[PDB]
């Protein structure tokens, strides 16, 4: 009745993989026991590079609980499209590329289509930062010890690209929500007032915002999780993902935490607020539309600020 | 700059505020206001556009100008003397075809809108909606053209305009149906509408009777116990927040023709369980929770 | 069915799940008055004698369950009393939170307890404890609020002195920071560079970090910064055998890329500075290597070399 | 101090490094180092015992003496000349009752433990193992007496005493059964054990009849295995403890705990846990230390 897989630890089956795809279990497992668990980008920020296929290894999705791509390449032959990521079966898809291992930058200056993340410069290519956090086995986080930051490159026919600035989300959550930065610290350690008064924020509409619905049509309102954290001294929230699928702009179901009481189903966005002050700040209010396209996470999000 | 008053000594300049111009450049925009039938501001709003070429957008909602930065309309506020020049072209402009010269500078202009009230060489058009702001009065025009063809471009390419609903604009005061459907959405009682439009089995069911409100579903409650709505946060929203009370929430609200919202509601599956919907409404995505 | 729902527009989201004796009306409540606010993590409380809680319920995030029996003045159906004074009581140590009114208070009437404050208190000595607290079961070190007590016990009437302890870190594997700098080169240093850099020649500390210095837990008895470094290139999963939180915890190691068995056995987590003062305070001429350390206020016997 | 040679001397101490003491000094340890039949010292690790009084304890297989600290032996190493001045306060110290003026000294001492070879006026003794080390070979004593009455001081305060297994401290080569039980378990097939001494569907499996995979395993479980295809080990480490490592080979098995129990004790504590097959987390007390561990 079953597509578990198990190890003994001493006379003990603990289930060490669950097959939740729909490839036969052992072939799933394969795939599972090949992740990358060092440290990847994560599934949001590939998504939104239109990544479709990872270079020699498997990128797991661990909260879909599969494989974040369809395919693969010279990793598993019953699913491997491919061996050497440059067979004429894969030069029209967007191909990870890890600069780490050897070789795989001039699979990539090869390739035809692809972004190629690594921990430091290349020869006459302009890097972008990325997130200060990376994917490690599940878990995300900023390391001391391993390096998680990276910068992208990107190809999409046979020309290098310029990648937008961006912002890019902080990957927190309310559980552990950390301060990271002064700004912010300070936000959620005094008070409004006085915020708005030391950061010289008058008549910007701030306390409307933060705490406010900026949608501009995304499902349920669009609060900012530093916000909602603010709001926790209070009767504070739990969060679940509404969906697995990991994304910039993020779906929960908010209910209260000391006692369940339904509230919405909702996006968060979470941004520095040093980030979020500057796009306040960046919007001309002498024009009809209320409407901010920022790009963040190599991604455009539509807000409605006012 | 500013006119002013000599109340014993001296100059003391006076300035509107609501937009903190003098009163002096701020009437001079009530001036050039545009008097002619425009596109109503939430659709300006998502089609995300700036200014408009040689007039003045009014907000009657709000009773000030929707945009204070101008384009040849006073010196005070002018970005620009011509729409079609120079630090200027960054900017979305609402190009207007009823006034001519201007349909000439929307193929030269960089970021811009354009309507029109009939086709133009060589563009595919996508109708607007049926209605119009007339002088600050929403309405749907038989002796005037209030329907317009709509065009974009962006870094200098024409863009594929989303096929699209469009809200209705109804107040609940005055609500009034437009089809055999919202009519007998109202005559009929709940379990025999959902018999004639062969509906049962299908989510809709608190959105429509009782999140999001559907301003239709909200006006046949008003025949039970008369509600009102106010708006705390004046806008021209596609979808709005309204105050609700009764004749003794803060609700989301949107103003869809049944006809068009059953549509919708029919291209999901049979559920009956909540879904997530993402349709095109006043050329704006909008995402929502379907039961 | 055990589960409790609210509909979250028209969904059906579990909020709680019974795993306990008492009907799901009741255990619900009970979870729904837990302090939600940060508390001292359970091995402390345990390790402490903590049978009850005042005018609150701590709970088991792990085990799901309350942490305690019975009740004082929280729910009437698994109320001992309303009061934590009352004779029904004075059989029992009584958890009292300082951070709250007059609760201080009744720690001063009760006759068997153990108070903990989020600063001085008047006539009595703290034991400054733990840098982490319990915050709904996310335990964590906070900077946004304050997550570190000081502890007070009493005995039958009197006052007690609190051995001075160390105190675990609570880290798991999968996200583990460093927290001082000797960690930190730990890390990130070869053991010859290490072990000379902090002057540790003659005390067989690759032996000692890597290895097994269990007298008696179940499968060896490693430091987890140990753990840690050798997991830098051959990484491991590890996974609660019990879910009792515990000072000494025994787990099921697997590796992570394979799953591939490995055993249960037990880890402690220990501040590196913490261990180098424990090795280094061995006496080694004598007949005994076994060395007990007072950790989380329990006692905790070792094997070294 | 050292005592010295002189190569165009210029003189030239000389030291160990077993020790690192003056070969001098060290030597005096070994002159002084008990030799009548003391206990194991796996049993005196577990009571925790620091230094033995006006004695020194002899650790054979390390090749050295147990401690480096003395009391009463020799001047270069003890703390104290007599066990009851102020500087033993914080040690348990080790007591004989076969010397006498001793047995007085634990009631007048603070920390220490006790050995005798009868009971004591209204303290209740704890029978120790048949078995003491006479002098680097332990037996159980024919003739001489080896079995002790065990008391231990904390503070002050005469402690608890718990009830122990022994562990029965057979090397593999020389080994011998010690009850029916023991010698049924070597003669009889693996099935045949089973039904005699009815313990069908109970945990004990695996770690009584082995293993490629590595946890506990007991000793005799090792010799019925050797018993045909035989298997050498040998001390990784020379310690004494009540679990030890050995490197089984066998080509290897390779690194095991291994625990000398007898079996009708260990099989009591099998007995102790509910039929049931499911592996058990068994808690039991083993040369007076809590030892737990996973039986399955």
């Amino acid at each position: 009745i079953n597509n578990a897989v198990y190890t003994k630890v001493d006379g003990i089956d603990v289930e060490i993989f669950e097959n939740k795809t729909t490839l036969p279990v052992n072939v799933a497992f394969e795939l599972w026991a090949k992740r990358n668990i060092k440290p990847v980008p994560e599934i949001k920020i590939l998504n939104n590079l239109g990544v479709d296929i990872a270079a020699n290894t498997v990128i797991w999705d661990y909260k879909r609980e599969a494989p974040a791509h369809v395919s693969t390449i010279g990793v598993c032959t019953m699913t491997d499209i491919a061996k050497k990521p440059t067979e004429s079966a894969c030069s029209s898809l967007t191909v990870l590329f890890d600069g780490r291992v050897e070789g795989q930058v001039d699979l990539f200056r090869n390739a035809r289509n692809g972004v190629l993340i690594t921990e430091g410069s290349v020869k006459g290519l302009t890097p972008s930062k990325g997130p200060a956090q990376a994917s490690v086995n599940g878990v995300t986080l900023i390391g001391e010890s391993v390096k998680t930051q990276f910068n992208y490159f990107k190809k999409v026919d046979g020309i290098i690209q310029q990648l937008p600035e961006t912002y890019f989300t902080q990957s927190r959550d309310l559980e552990d929500f950390k301060p990271r930065s002064q700004m912010e610290t300070d936000f959620l350690e005094l008070a409004m007032d006085e915020f708005i008064q030391r950061y010289k924020l008058e008549g910007y509409a701030f306390e409307h915002i933060v705490y406010g619905d900026f949608s501009h049509g995304q499902l349920g309102g669009l609060h900012l999780m530093i916000g909602l954290a603010k709001r926790s001294q209070d009767s504070p929230l739990k969060l679940e993902d509404f969906i697995p699928m990991d994304s910039t702009v993020k779906n929960y179901f908010i209910t209260d935490a000391q006692t369940g009481s339904s509230k919405c189903v909702c996006s968060v966005i979470d941004l520095l607020l040093d980030d979020f002050v500057e796009i306040i700040k960046s919007q001309d209010l002498s024009v009809i539309s209320k409407v901010v396209k920022v790009t963040i996470d190599y991604a455009e999000i539509s807000f409605m600020l006012w």
